[PDB]
């Protein structure tokens, strides 16, 4: 059920905001930070929304103005699309694949010039999205900076330390519109998942659910991405789309979603919701100490052959066909 | 055409004595071993008899009478089965298949004992056939190794030395009953192959037809020998065997086959046509040296990563699954 908002100020959101989907999931527990369950669920690398963290506490006040006012003259990436569907390809990868233009267009600017093409884009109905994903570097104005300076740095570099988890990779900041969507890919870092402003959808697979998801072949520049059209799932070329089970999760403002190393993540803005905001924490796992082999841990094999024959084979187009030659009337 | 004897002897050998088969096939150049495109086959890693090497002179006296009274009382290993195909398999990798009776049983004896068990097998006109596959170490009677003493090896060392290959690693000698088949397989190493007594059909097949020849897995005790049933191909199962082309010999007494590394061969003894006796001769292939890449190169990356796979998952059960994880839908 949707949770109400104190004050009695109504429920935070109600269903007909989420889009409908052809697969069934079941909830991640929301926790305290206190709970001896969230820390098991951590450890046991399995997701868990904390609720009371405080780690991002000062950027509660963040809005649109606030960060114009604050985040200084400085250079943000700002990806753009003519869809719902935010597809991220990698850029050194798409030498790998000539016959795919990117459906989704990068463009940097300045923070005012973002503030700009969201309110003309409002103003005029349009079915443009734009999303601002920055890796919080130096630039950012002095207030931001003190806001930085408060998170809960205790609480995170204790779970780094008992997780014996490697070190703090990045702070990507993320600003969105209604609607958008993220759509399912793994990462290979553990990740703290802040929910600032505005409310998301997560939803979420283990890495035991590679054969239902169809990630892009290792060297595509959607590497890590399932394939599948969840609006539109292809059963003909993605038969065991079929069988996914997910779990699910809505954040809101205070909220950390813990999304375990290689874990699917979809994620989106809630329709007619507003504008979202979002600042994740990434960090290298755990180093290798074992079997039975968890899902994990294959799923890094299958990414190592994929490299290997790349490598080997002097070109990505070849490791397809050779990977059939393999297992035709063989393995099969 | 069949090859007339000296002296008005007769064909050698009629049509009537090959077995039938489904794929077409080309002849392999008879040739001198002072004729220049010779040399040039071997660098070129194809094959090629070679009809004037004297390579195994002195053994082409030998019969079974000869041998019984000079090979002197050590042990031979002989194969043994109720049919005309005699599968190799692999006894280390027995463990890692267990749904898997061996169809063709070995047993240690000496000579006479396998003489015996030839000379009652025909008196008796039974189905069992037999092969003598003995790698020449040292028991071996003082004739006997006169005779080896006097093989060409002026023109074998002078062979390994241009082709720059390493060293000689086996000398097995083969004797075997008419109709004997070994079925196609191929091997690592670079091979010549002399003829001695009786005459033998070598259907040769490149490292290219991988696909069409489909190989059991690398695991399997049958390892590196075609899954494909000549006698009754299974083009439901191995759809590519109806693709399949060879190179196609007779090796008589005194003929020298060079089987390239990593070629097929399928051998058989002539029907009707008597006891058989090779000696082969096996030479590490020359070191690794560029783009594009060989078939056969391509080959060893296959058997590499089922070999990574069966260590990295503890298990070569399960290599096949996750190879299968790995193109379904992906690379397929
Ligand atoms: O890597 C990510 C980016 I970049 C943007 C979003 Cl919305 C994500 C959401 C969940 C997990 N990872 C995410
Ligand atoms: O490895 C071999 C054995 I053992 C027995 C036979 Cl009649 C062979 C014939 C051709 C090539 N290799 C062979
Ligand atoms: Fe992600
Ligand atoms: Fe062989």
């Amino acid at each position: 059920e949707p949770r109400e908002e104190a004050g009695a100020l109504g429920p935070a959101w109600d269903e007909s905001q989420l889009r409908s989907y052809s697969f069934p999931t079941r909830p991640i527990p929301r926790l305290s930070q206190s709970d001896p369950r969230a820390e098991e669920l951590i450890e046991n690398e399995e997701p868990v929304v904390l609720t009371d963290t405080n780690l991002v506490y000062p950027a509660l006040k963040w809005d649109l103005e606030y960060l114009q006012e604050n985040i200084g003259n400085g250079d943000f990436s700002v990806y753009s699309a003519s869809t719902h569907k935010f597809l991220y390809y990698d850029e050194k990868k798409m030498a790998n694949f000539q016959n795919f233009k990117p459906r989704s267009n990068r463009e940097e600017m300045k923070f005012h010039e973002f503030v700009e093409k969201l309110q003309d884009i409002q103003q005029r109905g349009g079915e443009e999205r734009l999303y601002l994903q920055q890796t919080l570097n130096d630039t950012v104005g002095r207030k931001i900076v003190m806001d930085f300076l408060g998170f809960n740095w205790n609480w995170i570099n204790k779970q780094q330390g008992k997780r014996g988890w490697g070190q703090l990779t990045s702070n990507l900041l993320l600003i969105g519109m209604e609607g958008n969507v993220t759509p399912a890919h793994y990462d290979e870092q553990q990740n703290f998942f802040a929910q600032i402003k505005g409310y998301k959808r997560c939803i979420l697979f283990p890495p035991d659910q590679f054969e239902c998801l169809y990630p892009y072949p290792v060297h595509h520049p959607c590497d890590r991405q399932s394939q599948v059209d969840f609006d539109n799932p292809d059963y003909e070329r993605f038969p065991n789309f079929q069988n996914v089970v997910g779990y699910e999760t809505v954040v809101g403002p205070g909220d950390v979603l813990y999304i375990p190393m290689y874990w699917w993540h979809h994620i989106e803005s809630l329709l007619n919701g507003g504008i979202t905001i979002t600042v994740n924490f990434w960090y290298k796992g755990a180093p290798t100490p074992e079997y039975p082999l968890k899902a994990h841990q294959k799923v890094a094999i299958m990414r190592n052959i994929e490299k290997m024959l790349g490598e080997a084979l002097g070109n990505p187009q070849e490791v397809g066909p050779l990977l059939n030659t393999m297992i035709k009337g063989r393995y099969n």
